[PDB]
């Protein structure tokens, strides 16, 4: 029951991995932002070394048909693991009345 979370306020990266739900926080590490390959290349180290064989990160995301990816290099590792037969799913909106 381990999944990897990805966070970003504006420079640092948090790292978290436990249950997909959890009401504390759960972490784990971080990491500072770099490039495109690079965040896949440290992700890659952590995801598929720690057997994580499953992702989860939120963003606001502009959406659009036409160019994608808006803020953050994130989308560049969500393509690796889709492509790897790796489950992820993009977190809506943290809160949200039930």
């Amino acid at each position: 029951m381990r999944v990897g979370a990805l966070d970003v306020g504006e420079a640092r990266i948090g790292l978290a991995v436990g249950e997909e739900g959890v009401p504390l926080a759960s972490g784990r590490g971080y990491l500072v932002r770099k490039t495109l390959e690079e965040d896949v290349e440290a992700l890659l180290d952590f995801v598929r070394r720690e057997g994580l064989g499953k992702l989860v990160v939120g963003l606001p995301l502009r959406t659009d048909l036409k160019e994608s990816a808006q803020a953050g290099k994130v989308l560049p590792l969500v393509e690796a693991l889709r492509a790897r037969g790796v489950e992820v799913e993009l977190w809506d909106e943290r809160f949200t009345t039930k």
